[PDB]
């Protein structure tokens, strides 16, 4: 393991914090609990790290350009393995370490609220499963499924809500599509449809796409993250490991170039993955005009292989083994730190805190905290949904906690384009903030009747999980009590608005 940015492998609680949960004050019985997911580890998106590299390897073996014969046959080796185990799985899948992972939030989902699902299977409470509409997140969320299922026996099979609009008619068929919620960060919905103009979700997808592509800030941070000495350093180190000094400098000075097609040349033509069928894999067939013009490229292609591999874990056996760490060993585990910078540095300017000055990068995940709370209210309310289980993605989770302020997501960058983001000035990792499988829990519990002294029912109170560890809400929010972690909902709702504020000792029972 290690510097994997934001395609870190979700690491699942061991037994010890599973079974220390905090438990909610006496007299207090759960009613609700909710939860918001990104999909599970994915294979390649396409062939195209892959097939860069192995277009590079051709042109090395065919010049010389390997350090030896073994380093030759290895590199060559590990291309293969993983673009094989790619193709069996279908470019952009969910990898069997995906499914697990869901299959294992699904199971300690029904466990952490056995009380609550079995009062749900015996009076008739349902549970609203969601997704944004896009395949892998549906998929993730129907293993999650299977999971809690099997961890309740098939008890909460009939307490499903149908959806009134499925996102598709198999194995998707429990899954409501709810894009505003869950794709608020762009106007064209993974379902084919588009949000409609004069809506609000409309003009938040809207506005945030124009901000991200038109902000100097963010362009001028980018641009000297771009230029950074010490990457292209590290880039060159990396591949030292495989490459001779020769062929670097032929491919620093423009003598070298490899693009995305059957020969790596320009006017080669459009390529497909070895034993890819094009017709039932399109994503087996990468897009021409990608390239390595550089050793930035060449390095930052092999670190993505390198990361996604931790994510094709299950794959990386048997007949398509690979070993991409064995690049990033040692002195060169550093370098992969350097590339790790690289990567979480684009998604912090343009999805997560960014930079000081500006909200617009994170408002957009309003819509979701906004239902976090609705979906209470209608339980408290007399309704009948006890669980709304969510599935999206890196889009959805990473403004989500930088507008909850969660750990890692407190700290905004400089108001500067020189002054930038680094690992030095800033605690946000993709690692630690947006892993694979990241996801965010709130249950909600309530104790029963009238307050005899206010003649009403008494608040309702919350406690979160992120990434299945217990933590407070932001430092603002004020608990039940000293030493707890669950909150009233009417404080919820006062301290993580915009402004903030805590109701202070009307937030103690
Ligand atoms: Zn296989
Ligand atoms: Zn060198």
């Amino acid at each position: 393991g290690r510097y994997y940015s934001s395609k870190q492998p979700y690491v699942a609680p061991n037994d010890a914090t599973a079974s220390s949960y905090s438990k909610a004050p006496k007299g207090y019985g759960p009613i609700y609990t909710e939860s918001m997911a990104r999909h599970g580890s994915r294979g390649l998106s396409s062939y195209k790290y892959d097939a860069l590299l192995m277009r590079m390897a051709e042109t090395a073996a065919r010049d010389g350009g390997f350090k030896s014969e073994a380093i030759k046959a290895e590199f060559v080796k590990n291309l293969s393995g993983i673009t094989a185990a790619n193709v069996e799985n279908g470019y952009g899948m969910l990898t069997g370490q995906g499914a697990q992972q869901h299959y294992g939030i699904g199971e300690r989902a029904y466990q952490r609220n056995r009380s609550l699902f079995d009062q749900a299977a015996a009076d008739g409470g349902t549970i609203a499963y969601q997704s944004s509409g896009e395949a892998r997140a549906t998929e993730s969320g129907e293993n999650f499924e299977k999971g809690f299922n099997e961890a309740s026996g098939g008890r909460l099979i009939g307490n499903v809500s149908a959806p009134t609009n499925p996102a598709d008619s198999g194995n998707g068929k429990d899954f409501q599509k709810n894009p505003d919620t869950l794709y608020f960060h762009k106007v064209q919905n993974p379902d084919g449809t588009s949000k409609v103009p004069g809506t609000k979700a409309y003009d938040i997808a809207n506005n945030y796409q124009n901000f991200v592509a038109n902000d100097a800030t963010i362009a001028g941070a980018e641009k000297t993250i771009g230029d950074n000495v010490d990457v292209k350093r590290a880039s060159h180190d990396l591949l030292s490991q495989i490459f001779t000094e020769e062929f670097l400098a032929k491919l620093e000075n423009g003598e070298y170039k490899w693009y995305n097609t059957t020969d790596g040349t320009k006017k080669g033509g459009k390529n497909c993955a070895p034993g890819a069928d094009a017709s039932k894999d399109p994503d087996a067939c990468g897009e021409v005009s990608k390239k390595i013009k550089s050793e930035y490229d060449a390095a930052m292609d092999l670190y993505n292989l390198y990361i996604i591999a931790a994510d094709m874990h299950n794959e990386n056996t048997g007949d398509h083994t690979f070993a991409f760490d064995q690049y990033f060993q040692g002195a060169y585990a550093d370098d992969a730190r350097m590339f790790a910078w690289a990567l979480d540095a684009e998604d912090f300017y343009e999805k997560g805190p960014s930079y000081a000055g500006q909200n617009e990068t994170y408002s957009i995940a309003q819509p979701l905290l906004d239902d976090f709370l609705n979906t209470i209210d209608a339980r408290v309310n007399g309704g009948s949904t006890v669980a709304t289980f969510r599935f999206a993605h890196a889009e959805t989770m990473m403004p989500f906690a930088a507008l909850l302020g969660l750990p890692g997501s407190t700290q905004q960058a400089p108001a500067s384009t020189t002054d930038v983001y680094t690992y030095g000035n800033n605690e946000w990792r993709g690692e630690s903030v947006t892993p694979m499988a990241a996801n965010v829990q709130w249950d909600v519990y309530a104790r029963k009747g009238e307050d005899p002294a206010t003649g009403q029912r008494y608040t309702p109170i919350v406690r979160m999980l992120y990434n299945e560890n217990e933590v407070p809400f932001r430092s603002e929010c004020t608990p039940v009590a000293d030493g707890s972690t669950w909150y009233k909902l009417t404080e919820l709702k006062s301290c993580l608005a915009a402004d903030h504020k805590t109701l202070g000792q009307d937030a103690r029972i």
